[PDB]
């Protein structure tokens, strides 16, 4: 069937969109190359539609039915939760889009009687009418990117408020617990950066002759069949459930995930949507258990050997025995017309890899540096285009999440994020005497509010002590990082460590965590060096939870 059917009324913004880069002197002194960065707006919907819309191809064999059996075992050991109204209440972002019912993010965190009754309206309805199609709001999404030697917006697609709410009750601890019962190590969101490059390595260096690719299929979510989506329901389904639990997910399953009506801001009927929605609590979950379930079938018919998947939802990476180059390069092949049958054909074809380096999962490869012992390091980095295109946007305009703010933690290890993105934001930071005030950014899609002045601790426990002495970057990771500076209008690396310098007297000067900051941040740009210890507060915060799931696109705050 049609991933999408259009009515022809357009979809809308909600308010005036900004494109492009203001002229700003705290930007400016980041990226002077302001007119290469850029925001997607509604304006190139159209175009995003054209992509995502056609006719969706899908045969199932034995592998795949086999490969579901086996997952559907795994899944039978799981016992689920139905979460309590004030749970589910209280894991709503403070700024989550308002119900059109008379209520918001705040009242549903308030548990106010409007909201709280809402709730239970909506969640009786669920355990009713198992048919209904629900209603969801069809925006496009605006994403900073830097332009192309331009991205059209990606569509998002949403329930109510209240319907969200009771997603989170029916579901929360099923997505959150399920996915790692039945892909194991496979299931990419419970490990840090530390413990992903540790696996990617670990399992790289546990075949006799590794060899590498990274999937990309083209469009992913409009590429989710209603059949994926019942398949899915099917392992949710093995769990054991509350009676009402159980309801609501074959309700929402048929109400909501298969598809459902579009509406634009504007309350226009849209079209239709038959594939998956990016906004709904299963879409992470949903997307990985789809994607680990077609690629482990698709191994099995291409007769690739001992493959080894590493799934984050849609982002796949592959990493199996090789069998000689010719033999390698037919079975990966093989391998995309399999998962061309399953619905998932690729948006580029792959390429298999015989370097761990070369490969970019997560959009992220492994890179290697050196403590301060001269002992080699694997850590996880990318270009650093687009995170540093968001910075300076960031900088410039007040933005609800602080995608820098998650950067720097993601990638603490990096040149680009100690030298640049450190330096850059504490000595705004400094100036604006805002260390400690918290700020939002996302981690694997859950909201997360996170005070400058931890940053320290919280660097440790994500990727160690070594996060801070690292030294001796590649010259591949150096030249891609220069070469990129140089593209963005970006000042040189010798600027970047004399501004550091200035930042970190700063910060040691006000002693307390800013010092802290200055010591550990900071800590490469003098020469003679500090002896680094663990840091006191550091193994003791609590940073559970922080990396159990992904959540993209679910709605989901951490707190
Ligand atoms: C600002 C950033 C920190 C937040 C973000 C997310 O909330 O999902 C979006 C980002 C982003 C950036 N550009 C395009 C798309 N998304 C990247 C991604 N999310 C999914 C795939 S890449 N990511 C991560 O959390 C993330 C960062 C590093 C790693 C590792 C180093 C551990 C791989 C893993 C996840």
């Amino acid at each position: 069937s049609m991933s999408y059917t259009w009515t022809g009324a357009l979809i809308t913004p909600c308010a005036a969109e900004e494109s492009k880069l203001p002229i700003n002197p705290l930007s400016n002194s980041l990226l002077r190359h302001h007119n290469m960065v850029y925001a997607t707006t509604s304006r190139s919907a159209s175009l995003r539609q054209k992509k995502v819309t056609f006719d969706r191809l899908q045969v199932l064999d034995d592998h795949y039915r086999d490969v579901l059996k086996e997952m559907k075992a795994k899944a039978s050991t799981v016992k689920a939760k139905l979460l309590s109204i004030e749970e589910a209440c209280k894991l709503t972002p403070p700024h989550s889009a308002k119900s059109k019912f008379g209520y918001g993010a705040k009242d549903v965190r308030n548990l106010s009687s409007r909201a709280v009754n809402h709730i239970r309206s909506v969640w009786e309805d669920l355990l009713e009418d198992t048919e209904t199609p629900i209603d969801t709001t069809i925006m496009a999404k605006s994403e900073v990117f830097c332009v192309q030697p331009r991205k059209p917006a990606r569509l998002i697609v949403f329930p109510d408020l209240g319907v969200r709410v009771c997603e989170k009750m029916a579901l929360y601890d099923v997505v959150s617990t399920l996915p790692q019962a039945v892909m194991g190590s496979s299931y990419g969101f419970q490990y840090s950066p530390k413990q992903r490059v540790e696996f990617l390595v670990n399992t790289w260096k546990s075949k006799k002759c590794p060899m590498g690719f990274s999937y990309d299929t083209r469009c992913f979510d409009s590429t989710v069949t209603e059949s994926d989506i019942r398949v899915e329901e099917s392992i949710y389904q093995c769990c054991d459930l509350a009676p009402e639990a159980r309801q609501a997910i074959r309700s929402l399953t048929e109400r909501l995930y298969i598809g459902g009506p579009l509406t634009n801001s504007k309350g226009q009927n849209c079209g239709y949507r038959r594939c998956r929605a990016s906004g709904v609590l299963t879409t992470s979950c949903g997307n990985t258990l789809t994607c680990y379930l077609k690629a482990t079938a698709a191994c099995r018919a291409a007769k690739l050997q001992d493959c080894t998947m590493l799934v984050n939802g849609d982002d796949l990476v592959v990493i199996c025995e090789s069998a000689g180059t010719q033999e390698d390069a037919a079975a990966l092949r093989a391998f995309t017309e399999a998962m061309t049958r399953y619905s998932a054909p690729p948006g580029d074809p792959p390429q298999p890899e015989y370097d761990l380096e070369l490969i970019t999962s997560c959009s992220s490869n492994v890179s290697v540096a050196h403590d301060a012992s001269g002992k080699r390091v694997y850590y996880l980095t990318r270009d650093p285009t687009t995170p540093l295109a968001r910075a300076a946007w960031e900088t410039a305009r007040h933005t609800p999440i602080n995608s820098w703010l998650g950067n720097i933690i993601m990638y603490a290890p990096t040149l680009w994020a100690r030298m640049i993105l450190m330096t850059h934001f504490f000595s705004i930071l400094l100036a604006q005497e805002q260390l400690e005030k918290a700020l939002d950014c996302q981690i694997y899609g859950a909201c997360y509010s996170i005070e400058p002045l931890d940053l320290p601790q919280i660097i440790e426990r994500l990727h160690g002590l070594s996060a801070f002495t690292l030294h001796s970057y590649s010259p591949g990771e150096i030249n891609r990082v220069a070469s990129c500076l140089r593209k963005l209008g970006v000042p040189p690396l010798r600027t970047w460590r004399h501004r550091a310098r200035s930042v970190r007297a700063k910060l040691l000067s006000q002693g307390g965590r800013a010092a802290t900051c200055g010591r550990y941040l900071f800590n490469w740009a003098v020469r003679t060096k500090l002896k680094l210890t663990p840091i006191p507060a550091a193994s003791q915060l609590d940073l559970s939870g922080w990396f159990v799931a992904g959540y993209s696109g679910g709605d989901i705050y951490h707190s």
